[PDB]
This record gives C-alpha cells, structure tokens and sequence, in this order.
C-alpha cells in the first residue's frame, strides 16, 4: 500500500532548480505515457506534428524496416521530434532519460486497413 | 485491449507541444504523478525545495488549517512552488491544467511519529 507520507511526496514534491526545463521532458513524458511500467523502455521518440501528417506517412516512401520487413514508410518532410534515451545510470524503478530535440525524417511501420502507424522504426 | 494504433499514439504522439513548453508542466506532472486517474484532481501544488526543508515545516509555526483539518504548520520562509489548477474546459478523461509558478509560505498538515507532512493545506 502507499503510506500517507509517501503519497504527500508523490503528489507534492518536485525538488529541482528548473523543474520545467526542457531537459526534464523525457522523464516526465515516459512516466506519463506509461513506458516505465515494470521496466524502463530504453529508447522512445515523440513526434510533435499533427496526427494527420504522421498518418499520411503511410502513403509516402516505402522503405525496408530495421527488422527485414518491408511495411515501413519514410516521411517526405522532416518533422520535429524528441528522442528520449535512458541515461547510463537509469535503473528501474529509477528510470532516467536524456532528452534530445531534433528535426529529421521519420520511418514508421504501417499496418491495418486503412493503413496507420503502428511502430516507430527510426529517423534519418 | 489497446489497439496497435492507439498504442502508437500513446507512445509517440505529442502534437502541438514541445519540450521547451513550461506552461505544459502541470499537464505532464499531474499525469505522471497519477492525479488524473479516473478523475481530474482540481488543484494541486508542487514544492521545489528539498524534502528535508519541507519536512522541517512540521516543527515550525503552528497555525489553524485553512482547509478543514488540524495539525497544520506554516513554513517560516517562502518556498518555490508551482500551482496547478484545472482549466474551465477540463473534463475527464481530458484533464487540463494551468501552470503558475510563485513563491509563498506553505501550510501543511503533519502526522505520524516522527511528525511529517501528510497533506498540503494551502500557500499563503
Ligand atoms: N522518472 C521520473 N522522473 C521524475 C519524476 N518527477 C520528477 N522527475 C524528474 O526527475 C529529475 C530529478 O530526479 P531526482 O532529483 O532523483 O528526484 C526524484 C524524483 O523527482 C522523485 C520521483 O521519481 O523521486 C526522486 N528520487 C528518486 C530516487 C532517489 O534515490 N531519490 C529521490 O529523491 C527531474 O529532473 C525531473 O525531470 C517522476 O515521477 N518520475
Ligand atoms: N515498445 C517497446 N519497444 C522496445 C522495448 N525495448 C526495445 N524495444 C524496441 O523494439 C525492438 C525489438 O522489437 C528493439 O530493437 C527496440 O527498438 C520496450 O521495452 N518497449
Ligand atoms: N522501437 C523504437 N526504437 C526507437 C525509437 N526511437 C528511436 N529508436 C531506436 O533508436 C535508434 C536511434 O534513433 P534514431 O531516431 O534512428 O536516430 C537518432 C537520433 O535521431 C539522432 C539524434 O542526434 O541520433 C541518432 N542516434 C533507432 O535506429 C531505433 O533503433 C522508438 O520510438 N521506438
Ligand atoms: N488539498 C489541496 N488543496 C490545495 C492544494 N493547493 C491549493 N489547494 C486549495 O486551493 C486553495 C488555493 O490554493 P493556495 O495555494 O492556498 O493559493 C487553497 O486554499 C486550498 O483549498 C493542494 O496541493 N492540495
């Protein structure tokens, strides 16, 4: 169970000199989007473009996925993305991430009908 | 179950938002700290001082609680806090918060033995 003292910590404590700094984004986002459940997802990319633009990638340049499959697509334009990668000392339940903001083309794997993104493959 | 498409959206989509966006701090924190589970917590304050300093408040100025309770103490100094308040359009499952940073004295309700902070009462 969670003690009352632990709950107060969870709900109200965030010690830090620049709590809202962009360097804390990955830590907060990976937590919020539940990618730190039982383990720390080692790498994950967030795309800051409209869902419509990302879905449209499924009808763009067809490329080969890192895994051999050929259901991957690369965006014609670059997109604003944030790479979140576990730091050296990241260790469950203390997951830690480095935030890197870049502008690159995205490669996603598409599936279903109509075709929509189902996995983030890489960026170039 | 969560579809492959919905999962892709959860893990990878953050449209119209950016890591450098400080006003989005409350949205990320309320989510990450589980205060948007099944309902939207209306108001919540995060303290950016060290935990040792917040715990020390339990031995400071005894005051009447502002919210309905007892055993409240007011910090002798001001502390850096972020006030998170639901926006007028907030509605579960779409919770939304307005972020406000400010420096004020905090009043916390203490309990346990040793006495430690268990509820956040108000900032003055
Ligand atoms: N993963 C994660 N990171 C968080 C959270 N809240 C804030 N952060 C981030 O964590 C960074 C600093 O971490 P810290 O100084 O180690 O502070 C941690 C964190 O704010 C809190 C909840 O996890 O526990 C703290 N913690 C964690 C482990 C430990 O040994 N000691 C300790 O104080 C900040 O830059 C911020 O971005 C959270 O709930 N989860
Ligand atoms: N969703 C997810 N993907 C992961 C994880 N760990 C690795 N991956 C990715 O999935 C690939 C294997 O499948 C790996 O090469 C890697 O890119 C994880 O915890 N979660
Ligand atoms: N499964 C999975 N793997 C990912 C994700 N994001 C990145 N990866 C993996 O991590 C690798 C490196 O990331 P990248 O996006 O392909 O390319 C990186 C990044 O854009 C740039 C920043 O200066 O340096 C590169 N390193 C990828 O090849 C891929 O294997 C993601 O969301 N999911
Ligand atoms: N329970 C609770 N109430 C809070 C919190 N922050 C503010 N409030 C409530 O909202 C009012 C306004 O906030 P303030 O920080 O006192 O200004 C307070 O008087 C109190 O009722 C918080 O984190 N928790």
């Amino acid at each position: 169970k969670e003690s009352a003292a632990a709950k107060f910590e969870r709900q109200h404590m965030d010690s830090g000199n620049s709590p809202s700094s962009s360097s804390n984004y990955c830590n907060l986002m990976m937590c919020c989007r539940k990618m730190t459940q039982g383990k720390c997802k080692p790498v994950n990319t967030f795309v800051h473009e409209s869902l419509a633009d990302v879905k449209a990638v499924c009808s763009q340049k067809k490329v080969t996925c890192k895994n051999g499959q050929t259901n991957c697509y690369q965006s014609k334009s670059t997109m604003r993305i944030t790479d979140c990668r576990e730091t050296g000392s990241s260790k469950y339940p203390n997951c830690a991430y480095k935030t890197t903001q870049v502008e690159k083309h995205i490669i996603v794997a598409c599936g279903g009908k109509p075709s929509v993104p189902v996995h983030f493959d890489a960026s170039v």
